[PDB]
C-alpha cells in the first residue's frame, strides 16, 4: 500500500507528537504505576529472580547453570541505547521489547532473556513494569553472584508502542562506515545525536573499528561513544571490566546458521528470533555475536580475575568458529571452565575492545589502579552501573521503593529540599503585581521564564525551571538566553525576592526558581490584559534553587538549545530543516501538534524571539496576547517569497500594492504550508477563536512551566 | 532517518487503530460539532456563498466570471473517493484538504477552490466544518446557476489528520494498467476495494481506458467504478451529464508547464500547488487536466444543452493544446462562449467519457429518455447529487439542519421510527431470564448478537444491529452468520418476543432488534457467572425492526464479511494476510488495539467461532468468560509450528512431551508474535488481570452493541 511517506518522503512528520495516546494504553486512564509499584513486595520479586538465575529452561539452557551473565547484558543493553545529545534511548521506558531495538543485531538472544522473565512478570502484573524488571533482574544477577550494587529505584512506567528515534540513516544493518549514509565524516567525527559506530550496535564493534582488530583504534571509538552516553574514562573502564567479569559470548558455529531477527521471523516463533540451524541451536551450540570468548575462571562469581588475566598474559589474534576476530592468551593453561561439559577447560580469551583497556594509555592507568585495588574497581563499577541504569529517570523525586540510594549524586542535577513554608495565592498575587510595577516588560518576563522552563526534555527528564540554573554557568551564558538581557532581568527579580523575603514572618520565603516562573506568569496575564482579557495564569510553588557546586557544567552543555523554533532561533546552519527541528523540540517538550501551534503563535506576539527579531511577529500589538499570528499568517492578501540574501527568510508583501508587510522564517511559514499544521492554524485564526486561543495558550504555558515538577506528581 | 516500516515493511501496522486521538484534535474533547452546527445561521452562510460565486480573485480568476463549475467539481471530488467495498473515502470527513487527496492529480487546482472558501470558513469558525462547507458550497453553486437541489444535511465533523486508506499499490502517479503493481487482472477486473482505474484519479480516465480514446470501452470502466461508488446506470448518466452541463476543463498549454503538487511545493506557496509557467498561469491560461472542453452554450446556467449537443452532432477525435485526446463537433458553428474574451467563440467539444453516454447501448437509452424528458433528468440528477454527497453520513438521525429532505430513501437503510413505550430495566431482566430459560446457549446468544452488531463500519456508518436486518435477506444467508444455527436462535427469540409482547399493556413492545442484543447480553452475563463473576451487562433499548422492502439486498452485499477474525472466519484464500484483515475489521469497528485484543480473547472462549472451530479456543472451560485465551497463548511450555496440510494453521505442542495441546490460525497467533499486540496480551494474561479482563470485555461488547446508536447520540 503506497503511503504519504512514500509520495512525499521529505514532508514533516507530525505523528511523533501524537504517540502515547490513551487509545494505545491498556491500563485505565486512572492507572498510577508509582502507586502500584509502592505496594509491590520488592523482596519477593527479588527472591523469585534469585531462584530463576539457576533454573535452566531446556529451550535456552543456562551457561554454567547460571543466567546471571545473560541478564546483566540484557539490562546493560536496555540502558546502553542512551544518548546525551537528546536524552533519547535508555532503559526508562522498556523499549527493548519493541521494534526496532528488539531486533537489533546487538540484541540477539536477549529475546530469550526477556522470555525467561515472563513468568515473574505474569505473577506480579502491573505492580512491576517491564522497564523496571529488566534493570532489577540485572541487579539481582549481580547480587546473586556476590556483587554489592549501589541501589535500585523503581518508577519506569511501561510504554505500549515504539518511540520514534533517529538511530542513523543507513539502510543496511551494521553497515561499515563510509557508505552513502555514513554516520562518520572528517577525522572519524560521529554525527550528532548518534552514539554508536554502526546501525544496530549499542556502542562499538567488538572486533574493532569497522572490523579492524586494533585495540588502540578501538579505544578511540569506545571513548567517543561512551562519552556520548555520559560516561568518562573511569566509568567506562569500570563498566566494561565489570560486565566482562561475568558469563561468556556465543559463537559456536558459522553465522550463516542464524535465521531471522524477531521482527522478521515467522508468526510461529511467538516473538522470538535468531533461530539457529547449528547443531541443537542453543546451549553449548549457541551463536549470538559470533565471538566465542569466556573472560574469567569463575564466570558465575564476582572476582578480580578480568584484570588478572588482562595484565597476566600476552594476547594473540585468533578467530572464533564463526570467523570473528578475537584474542587468546599466549602459552596459557586451559583454566577457564566450559559452560556445559565439566571435562573440558579452555584458555583465557578477550575481545579487541577488552584489550583497549590495556593498550590505550589513559585506560591502562585506570585499569592498573583497578587491578591493584579491586575494592576501588568494585565501588566504581557499582556507581557506574547505578548511573547507567538510572540516567534517564529524571529528578530524584521519581525514584521509588526501599533501595533508593541516599547519596545525592552530581549527575542527578540535584535540587535542594524545601525547608520553609511556601507562598500562598495571595502572596503570588502580591509578587506578580510587584514584578509588573518594577517595569520589566511582558517580553522580558515571558522570554526569561521560557528560557528557564524550556530546557526540559521528556526523553531523559533532564532540565526545566526547578533549580534556577538559568542563573548559573553555563545556562546564563548561552546565546539563546541573551546573556546581557538575562542578567538585568535576574538582578531585578533577585531584588524583588530579597525585599519580599525580608518582609516575611514564620520563615516563609520564595525561591528564585519559583519567582522566575511566577514572573513569567505575570507577563502572560499582563499580555492577556493588554488584549482586553482578564485571566489568572496557574502557578504552583515549590521549586528550589540549586548552587553552582551542585551543577555539573559539562553535563549541562548538552541541554543548550542550538535550535529553538519557539524563539525563532538557530545557532548556525544545519542539514536538518528548521521546521523538523521545531517538531523535534516540541516532542522533547511533550507537546502535541495543537499545543505546539498555540504556543508558538502566542510566543511570537509576546516578544519571545531571540534578539527582538521581527520574523513571524505578525501583529501590530506586540505584547498583547492575541491570535494575530494566525489571522495574519493565513491572510491570502499577502504573497510570500524567499529573500535573495537568505532562502530561509521570506518576505510577505501585499499582493495588490507590493508593500512589505512582514518577514518570516521557515519555522513561521510552515504553519501556513504543511496541510495538518495549516488546519490547526485555521482553528486559531478563525473569528470565533480569540477566547479559545487565550485559554489554550495559558494551559500550554502552564504545562511547560510544570514539566519537571515531579515533586507534585 | 531509517524507520521500522523500512526494516520490516510487511509487519502489521497498528497506528491505524490509534488515529483521530484527542492529542491531534485542537477542539476540547467536550466539543460537540452537532451542537455547534445547530446554532449556525445556515441562511447567512449561503448568502455569503452566493456572493462568492461571482467575486473573482486575481490569483485564480473565475471562468465566465462565475466559480460555480469549479465548486461543483470540488464537491463532486470530495464525495467521489467513496468505495462501497469498505465505505472508505467520501466527503464525510473533509479529507480532500489533507494528504494524499489534496495532491492527487485529479484534484489539481481544487487547492484554489478551497482557498477561495477560507474567508467564509474563518468568519463562521467551528460552527461549520470544512467537510460540510465543501458540499454546501457545491449546492449553492448549483442553486446559483438555476438548479434546485433535493436537500442538504449538516453534521460532517472535521478530522485533523489523514485517514489511512489503501488507494492502490502503484508507485507512480496515474500508472497505466499492467505494471508491477497493477490494480487490474484478467478481463479488466479491478482489485477490491479500489474504485478508480489509476492511482490519483477519482473514477476513470477522461481520455479513455489507459489513455485509449474508445468511448464504448470507457463506458465499461465508468459503469464498474460508479457501481463501486453505489451508483447504477441511471444515477451515473444523471450525474455525469448534470455535472458537465456546467463550466469547463482547463488545458490551455502543455502539461510540462505545471509544477509541484501541493504536498511537494515550496513552503512559500502556502499550501497551494500546480504553479504553472504557461503564460499568466491562470484564468484564460489555466492548465488543470490538460483537456480543453466546454460542454454547453451557457456554462454558468442550468440548461438542456448537454444532451442537445451530445446527440445533435457527430464527433471527431482531436487533441487539446496540451496534447490530450478529446472530441469536437463535426461542422458545427462556433456557438460556445469563451471564458474570458467576449470576442472569441468555440465549437462544441466533449470528452471520451461524455461520449460513452451515447455509444454505450444501455447509457444511450437513458440519455435519450433524459434528452426527451428534461424533468426526469432534473429529478434524477438532484436525487443522485444528494445521494453522492451524503452516502457516507450514516443513519438519518445524524442529518442536521433545516434542509434535510423529509423523503426517506431506500439507499439510507432506513429504520422505522419507534411509536411505543420501550422496555425498562425490570422488563430487560425478565427477557434475559426467559432467554436463559429457553435453553439457548452462551455460544448461540453471543454469536448471534456479534453477527448482528458487527456489521457496522465507521467508514460510512452503515450496518449495526439496529433494524434487525440479520433476519432479512441477505444477512440471514451469509455463511459467516451460520444460517441454520441463526434460524434456530431467531425462531426461539421471535417466540419469546411474541409472548412478551402479547402480555403487555399500553402498547409497550420490544423489537426483535433490541431482543437480539439483549439476548447476547444475557449470554455474556451467564458466561461471567459460569466463571464465578457477578456481572450486569449494560443494555440500551430503542432499536426498531426494518422490513425487507426497506433493505436493499444488493447494497447490503458489500457489508458481508468475507474475513472476520473475531469469529476466526475467512471465506477463501486472500492475498492479504489474515492478521492484516483483522486489524482492518477492528478499524472499521472503531476499536483501539487494546479493545480489539480483549474482545477477540473473550469471543474465542465464549464459542463465537464460526462452525465451532477449535482454532484459538485456548481454554478447558468454554462458555465461561475468563482470560484463558491470553494465559494459554503466552505459555512458553508450548511450541508452535505450521501444519503440513495448511501453512495458515498452527499446532501448539508441549515442549517436553510433544503432545498436541491446541491449534490456532494466524489471527490467533499474531497476539503472541507481534511485539505491540503481545504487550497487550501480557497485560490480560497476568495473574492480577482476571477482573480487569471481564470488565474491559463487557465495556467493548457494549461498545460494539451501540455502534449504530446515533438515535441516542
Ligand atoms: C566496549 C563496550 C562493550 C562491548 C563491545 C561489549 C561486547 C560484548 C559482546 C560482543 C558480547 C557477546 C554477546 C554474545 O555472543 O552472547 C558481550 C557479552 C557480555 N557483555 Fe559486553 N560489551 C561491552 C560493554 C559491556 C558493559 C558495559 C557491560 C555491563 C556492565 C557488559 C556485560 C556483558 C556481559 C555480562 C556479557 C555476557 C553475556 C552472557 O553471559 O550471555 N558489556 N559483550
Ligand atoms: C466519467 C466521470 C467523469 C469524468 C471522467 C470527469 C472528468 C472531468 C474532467 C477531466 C474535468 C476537467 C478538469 C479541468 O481540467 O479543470 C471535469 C470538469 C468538471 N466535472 Fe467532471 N468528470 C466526471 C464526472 C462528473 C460528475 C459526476 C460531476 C458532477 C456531478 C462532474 C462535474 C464537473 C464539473 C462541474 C466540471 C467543471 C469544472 C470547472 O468548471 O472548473 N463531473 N470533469
Ligand atoms: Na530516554
Ligand atoms: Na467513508
Ligand atoms: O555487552
Ligand atoms: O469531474
Amino acid at each position: 500500500g503506497t503511503s504519504n511517506r512514500d509520495w512525499w518522503p521529505n514532508q514533516l512528520d507530525l505523528s511523533i507528537l501524537h504517540r502515547h495516546s490513551s487509545l494505545s494504553d491498556p491500563m485505565g486512564k486512572d492507572f498510577n504505576y508509582a502507586q502500584a509499584f509502592e505496594k509491590l513486595d520488592l523482596a519477593a520479586v527479588k527472591r523469585d529472580l534469585h531462584a530463576l538465575m539457576t533454573t535452566s529452561q531446556d529451550w535456552w539452557p543456562a551457561d554454567f547453570g547460571h543466567y546471571g551473565g545473560l541478564f546483566i547484558r540484557m539490562a546493560w543493553h536496555s540502558a546502553g541505547t542512551y544518548r546525551t545529545a537528546d536524552g533519547r534511548g535508555g532503559a526508562g521506558e522498556g523499549q527493548q521489547r519493541f521494534a526496532p531495538l528488539n531486533s537489533w543485531p546487538d540484541n540477539a538472544n536477549l529475546d530469550k532473556a526477556r522470555r525467561l522473565l515472563w513468568p515473574i512478570k505474569q505473577k506480579y502484573g502491573r505492580a512491576i513494569s517491564w522497564a523496571d524488571l529488566l534493570i532489577l533482574t540485572g541487579n539481582v544477577a549481580l547480587e546473586s553472584m556476590g556483587f554489592k550494587t549501589f541501589g535500585f529505584a523503581g518508577g519506569r512506567a511501561d510504554t505500549w508502542e515504539p518511540e520514534d528515534v533517529y538511530w542513523g540513516s543507513e539502510k543496511i544493518w551494521l553497515e561499515l562506515s563510509g557508505g552513502p549514509n555514513s554516520r562518520y565524516s572528517g577525522d572519524r567525527q560521529l554525527e550528532n545525536p548518534l552514539a554508536a559506530v554502526q546501525m544496530g550496535l549499542i556502542y562499538v564493534n567488538p572486533e574493532g573499528p569497522d572490523g579492524n582488530p586494533d585495540p588502540v583504534a578501538a579505544a578511540r571509538d569506545i571513548r567517543d561513544t561512551f562519552a556520548r552516553m555520559a560516561m568518562n574514562d573511569e566509568e567506562t573502564v569500570a563498566l566494561i571490566a565489570g560486565g566482562h567479569t561475568f558469563g561468556k559470548t556465543h559463537g559456536a558455529g558459522p553465522a550463516s546458521n542464524v535465521g531471522a531477527e524477531p521482527e522478521a521471523a515467522g508468526i510461529e516463533a511467538q516473538g522470538l528470533g535468531w533461530k539457529s540451524a547449528y547443531r541443537t541451536g542453543k546451549g553449548a551450540d549457541a551463536i549470538t555475536s559470533g565471538l566465542e570468548v569466556t573472560w574469567t575462571t569463575t564466570p558465575t562469581q564476582w572476582s578480580h580475575n578480568f584484570f588478572e588475566n588482562l595484565f597476566g598474559y600476552e594476547w594473540e589474534l585468533t578467530k572464533s568458529p564463526a570467523g570473528a576476530h578475537q584474542w587468546v592468551a599466549k602459552g596459557a593453561d586451559a583454566v577457564i571452565p566450559d559452560a556445559f561439559d565439566p571435562s573440558k577447560k579452555h584458555r583465557p580469551t578477550m575481545l579487541t575492545t577488552d584489550l583497549s583497556l590495556r593498550f590505550d594509555p589513559a585506560y591502562e592507568k585506570i585499569s592498573r589502579r583497578f587491578h591493584e585495588n579491586p575494592e576501588q574497581f568494585a565501588d566504581a563499577f557499582a556507581r557506574a552501573w547505578f548511573k547507567l541504569t538510572h540516567r534517564d529517570m529524571g529528578p530524584r523525586a521519581r525514584y521509588l521503593g526501599p533501595e533508593v540510594p541516599a547519596e545525592v549524586l552530581l549527575w542527578q542535577d540535584p535540587i535542594p529540599a524545601v525547608d520553609h513554608p511556601l507562598i500562598d495565592a495571595a502572596d503570588a498575587a502580591e509578587l506578580k503585581a510587584k514584578v509588573l510595577a518594577s517595569g520589566l516588560t511582558v517580553s522580558q518576563l515571558v522570554s526569561t521564564a521560557w528560557a528557564a522552563a524550556s530546557t526540559f526534555r521528556g526523553s531523559d527528564k533532564r532540565g526545566g525551571a526547578n533549580g534556577a540554573r538559568i542563573r548559573l554557568a553555563p545556562q546564563k551564558d548561552w546565546e539563546a538566553n541573551q546573556p546581557e538581557q538575562l542578567a538585568a532581568v535576574l538582578e531585578t527579580l533577585e531584588a524583588i525576592r530579597t525585599a519580599f523575603n525580608g518582609a516575611q514572618r514564620g520563615g516563609k520565603q520564595v525561591s528564585l526558581a519559583d519567582l522566575i516562573v511566577l514572573a513569567g506568569c505575570a507577563g502572560v496575564e499582563q499580555a492577556a490584559k493588554n488584549a482586553g482579557h482578564a485571566v489568572t495564569v496557574p502557578f504552583a510553588p515549590g521549586r528550589a534553587d540549586a548552587s553552582q557546586e551542585q551543577t555539573d557544567v559539562e553535563s549541562m552543555a548538552v541541554l543548550e538549545p542550538v535550535a529553538d523554533g519557539f524563539r525563532n532561533y538557530l545557532k548556525g546552519k544545519y542539514r536538518v530543516p528548521a521546521e523538523v527541528l521545531l517538531v523535534d523540540k516540541a516532542q522533547l517538550l511533550t507537546l502535541s501538534a495543537p499545543e505546539m501551534t498555540v504556543l508558538l503563535g502566542g510566543l511570537r506576539v509576546l516578544g519571545a524571539n531571540v534578539g527582538q527579531s521581527r520574523h513571524g511577529v505578525f501583529t501590530a500589538r506586540e505584547q498583547a496576547l492575541t491570535n494575530d499570528f494566525f489571522v495574519n499568517l493565513l491572510d491570502m492578501g499577502t504573497e510570500w517569497k524567499p529573500t535573495a540574501a537568505d532562502a530561509d527568510v521570506f518576505e510577505g508583501r501585499d499582493r495588490a500594492t507590493g508593500e512589505l508587510k512582514w518577514t518570516g522564517t521557515r519555522v513561521d511559514l510552515v504553519f501556513g504550508s504543511h496541510s495538518q499544521l495549516r488546519a490547526l492554524a485555521e482553528v486559531y485564526g478563525s473569528a470565533d477563536a480569540q477566547e479559545k486561543f487565550v485559554r489554550d495558550f495559558v494551559a500550554v504555558w502552564n504545562k511547560v512551566m510544570n514539566l519537571d515538577r515531579f515533586d507534585l506528581a
